[PDB]
């Protein structure tokens, strides 16, 4: 907008606070709220969701380029009919062995961008193999600015909890040739 997006990680106090509050949200949402119920067997054994240590190394700075021509694309779902998401942005970053460019979609009413992507750890099945969601703050950025891709906040669809929801299966172009060990872990056993 006016300053180049960079304090998108606010301060590390408020970044850690973001993560703690966001996982506390993903902790209580399916346990207390009826909108996404965990199956009564697993919900009875509910102690709390997975928390990984705040990973600064998996928080990379990604060169923000908004979709100059934003359109509704069809992502496949395990739920049934495919889910249309509008192209909000594309983030150009480097990780592991390779530089990649990752597609950020718009969720209606949500200010945070939904990035469905895959990598070597999802291919390994010990993170959500059908795809990861990333909550990316645009901070009103434009072509040639940057935003923080904190992969530590690469989360899993609510299907992983034993529910039947819509997981936006991304194109193969959203696959990174790297293992992103920080996230919420999942298993082909569960999901």
């Amino acid at each position: 907008m006016s300053p180049i997006p960079l304090p998108v990680t606010d301060t590390d106090d408020a970044w850690r606070a973001r993560i703690a509050a966001h996982r506390a949200d993903k902790d209580e949402f399916l346990a207390t709220h009826d909108q996404s119920p965990i199956p009564p067997a697993d919900r009875g054994a509910f102690d709390g969701l997975r928390y990984f240590d705040i990973d600064a190394s998996f928080r990379v700075a990604a060169r923000y380029q908004p979709a100059r021509d934003p359109e509704a694309v069809e992502l496949e779902t395990t739920r049934g009919p495919p889910a249309e998401y509008t192209r909000a942005a594309v983030l150009g970053f480097d990780l592991g062995d390779s530089h990649h460019t990752l597609t950020a979609f718009r969720v209606e009413g949500e200010s945070s961008l939904f990035v469905p992507f895959t990598d070597e750890t999802t291919d390994d099945g010990r993170t959500y193999e059908h795809g990861r969601y990333l909550d990316v703050d645009p901070a009103g950025a434009d072509g040639g600015d940057e935003v923080a891709l904190d992969f530590n906040l690469a989360y899993n669809p609510f299907c992983a909890y034993g529910g039947s929801f819509s997981c936006a299966l991304p194109p193969a172009d959203n696959h990174v040739p790297a293992a992103i060990t920080a996230g919420e872990r999942v298993d082909a056993d569960l999901e």
